[PDB]
RNA sequence: ACAUUUAACUAAAACCCCUACGCAUUUAUAUAGAGGAGACAAGUAAGUGUACUGGAAAGUGCACUUGGACG
């Protein structure tokens, strides 16, 4: 690019949810052949 | 181009040429029209030179400059 503004690196808080359900997720109880 | 005759017992008389200039030269005066400047009035950083496209508005190409940015 010609011109780049400055840059900002922010943190992304969004990933850390999925991480975290599908780790419950992956070891949590359903129910009976549900 | 044109031109020294008369006179002279004191001494004087006579003396008279032809051509320049225009359909040239020099500027200026006015007018057919055309075009200017001035006044009034209302993301691609920025430039220089040159070139092409476009009716314009502008865009793009090549080189150059910082009179920009880069914590
Ligand atoms: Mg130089």
């Amino acid at each position: 690019l010609r011109n780049v503004p400055p840059i900002v690196f922010v943190q992304d808080k969004g990933n850390a949810a999925l991480a975290e359900l599908d780790q419950l997720l992956a070891v949590a109880d359903f129910g009976p052949r549900d």
